[PDB]
C-alpha cells in the first residue's frame, strides 16, 4: 500500500531496485522514455545511490518529500 509496492515489484526477491528497475516500474503504467528524469530520480529515490535503492532506503524515502 505504501512501501510494499517496492518489494512487490522486486520479483527477484532482492529488495533492491536499480535505475533500470525504476524506469521499468513506471514503464508498466505507460511509455515514457526519460533519460534525465531517470538519472535524477534514480539518485533521488536512492538514499545512498549504491547501484540501486534498497527496501530500507526506499521505505525511509517514501513520504520523505516533506
Amino acid at each position: 500500500m505504501a512501501e510494499a509496492l517496492f518489494k512487490e515489484i522486486d520479483v527477484n526477491g532482492d529488495g533492491a531496485v536499480s535505475y533500470e528497475e525504476v524506469k521499468a516500474f513506471v514503464s508498466k503504467k505507460r511509455a515514457i522514455k526519460n533519460e534525465q528524469l531517470l538519472q535524477l530520480i534514480f539518485k533521488s529515490i536512492d538514499a545512498d545511490g549504491n547501484g540501486e535503492i534498497d527496501q530500507n532506503e526506499f521505505a525511509k524515502f517514501y513520504g520523505s518529500i516533506q
